[PDB]
């Protein structure tokens, strides 16, 4: 244990803020579709593998971190671990060569440390695994061949798909976070995997938040109030990074004098509500960037990406910074991956924009990314009655694109339903956020018969919207 104290210490320091260790709210988990923490890997014969089902957005990022500095502080495995490994999928390649140890010895502190005595022992070792659909570029079955040696150098995407077959290390522990789509692909992979939902807050817990960011217990009361009058915000803040969107834009407007309000009723017109809350100059170069990023897979941006895309002259370093970066090691990536695919999706619709006919010829596809949200976003946005930033739209270009999303819908309304995506729910939320009754209306005809897969009153709403449009007398 001469180093394992080197190493803890070393996690302390990383993982004591969430980007210190206060506003965390405890997230609801559900097993077998209310599990505590530690008894997760305790057997029903014990587990070697964990995957959180996580909605973006829901925390999963945070839940991982939480538990690394919960264990880091001795607070839960104590006994059962000697080592957690957090890997940012984000960051790690899927082309590049490396071993698990030249994986591993990243993770570490010091340059050279004793990965021979780390892998001594690997049923005392963890990786959290974050964000597996963060990871950039392919990944299929066809991947070979795979790899049963830590110290031999594969390229990522098969020295990972080994280390999740449980080739590599097999009786280490492997903690999966991901979103809900990209569990296609990685299902087939899971050795005998123990399946998690993240959940997000209760009503209670809602509230909970609320009064954890506002420093003022009447600033907090007067700013839950007006999420339980509005009917849209109530659901939609079972999500966190909702909550902080919401808290964040509810604190300009405590700024001024504007009697607190926001009548929102799609996630685009929270987006763009909040999105507001912060302000233009150098606003074609944010777009210019999430588009080619999504596209090219790049999640975290250089200094030198920066100045080619826009801010020639330090528009990053005070302008967007502020709240619409992070800087991670000297790289930058978006507050959250979602708000890039809102500029890559905002930026097919503004004032002189690509080829739409593209990105649809590749929906739900995982090397391409998901676009879940590029698309979308931009029903929500192309919507002709859906504000001030309306004007950098190009209202004549709009319904160039409304037109061809309405192409799409009909193809995958009544398909043999080839691809997963869209999942008839998804078009539900593409017309939920293109509230346009007219266009949604016309859409519904498309279905010949519907299908419901509803598990939150998100959910709920969404679909309940769209099912009386159906109607056609
Ligand atoms: C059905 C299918 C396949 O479209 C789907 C299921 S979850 C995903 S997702 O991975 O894209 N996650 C989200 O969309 N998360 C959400 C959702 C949301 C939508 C639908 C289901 C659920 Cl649970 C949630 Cl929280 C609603 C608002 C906001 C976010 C993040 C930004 C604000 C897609
Ligand atoms: N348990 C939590 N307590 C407080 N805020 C949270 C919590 N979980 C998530 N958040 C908020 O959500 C944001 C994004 O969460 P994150 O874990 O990065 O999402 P994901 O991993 O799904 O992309 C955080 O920056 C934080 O503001």
């Amino acid at each position: 244990k001469d180093y394992r104290k080197k190493y803890r210490k070393y996690v302390r320091s990383r993982f004591q803020c969430i980007e210190l260790n206060k506003r965390y709210t405890r997230l609801r988990l559900i097993k077998e579709h209310p599990i505590k923490m530690e008894l997760l890997f305790d057997p029903d014969e014990p587990v070697h593998t964990v995957v959180f089902q996580g909605a973006a957005g829901i925390g999963k990022t945070i839940l991982a971190r939480k538990m690394m500095l919960d264990w880091a502080s001795g607070t839960l495995y104590q006994d059962r671990f000697d080592y957690l490994f957090y890997i940012h999928c984000r960051e790690v390649s899927l082309v590049t060569q490396r071993s698990l140890g030249d994986l591993i010895m990243s993770c570490c502190p010091d340059p050279n440390p004793p990965i021979h005595k780390i892998v001594r022992k690997p049923s005392r070792i963890l990786f959290l695994m974050d964000g597996f659909d963060e990871l950039q570029g392919a990944f299929d079955e066809h991947i070979g061949p795979l790899c049963t040696d830590w110290q031999k150098a594969e390229r990522g995407d098969i020295l990972l798909s080994s280390l999740i077959r449980k080739k590599l290390l097999p009786e280490a522990s492997l903690l999966i976070t991901t979103r809900p789509v990209a569990l296609e692909k990685l299902q087939h992979l899971l050795d005998h995997p123990r399946h998690v939902e993240i959940l997000g807050f209760s009503e209670a817990k809602r509230k909970e938040y609320f009064f954890k960011y506002f420093s003022d217990e009447a600033q907090a009361r007067a700013a839950f109030s007006l999420i339980q009058e509005n009917e849209v915000l109530f659901t939609m803040c079972f999500i966190p990074l909702v909550c902080w969107i919401v808290c964040t834009g509810l604190k300009q407007q405590m700024e001024s004098g504007k009697s607190l309000a926001q009548t929102s009723k799609t996630t685009t017109a929270v987006y763009v509500f909040f999105l507001s809350s912060l302000l233009c100059a150098h606003l074609w170069g944010l777009c210019s960037l999430a588009a080619d990023g999504i596209w090219n897979q790049k999640i975290l941006f250089e200094e030198s990406d920066l100045r080619n895309h826009g801010l020639q002259k330090a528009d990053v370093s005070a302008f967007l910074r502020m709240n619409l970066f992070q800087k991670e090691v000297k790289f930058y990536s978006f507050i959250h991956m979602t708000f890039q695919e809102f500029f890559a999706a905002m930026y097919y619709l503004l004032e002189e924009s690509r080829d739409v006919t593209v990105l649809l010829e590749n929906y739900g596809k995982f090397e391409k990314g998901y676009l879940i949200f590029v698309v979308r976003f931009l029903f929500g946005l192309v919507n002709q009655e859906r504000s001030y930033l309306e004007k950098k739209l190009s209202c004549k270009i709009s319904q160039q694109i409304r037109l061809e999303l309405l192409k799409w819908i009909e193809v995958k309304a009544k398909a043999k339903k080839l691809q997963i995506q869209p999942s008839q729910l998804e078009l539900f939320y593409c017309l939920y956020e293109m509230q346009e009754e007219d266009f949604v209306q016309r859409a519904m005809d498309y279905f010949p018969k519907i299908e419901i897969n509803l598990s939150t009153r998100m959910d709920h709403m969404v679909s309940s919207f769209c099912i009386e449009n159906c109607h056609r007398v």
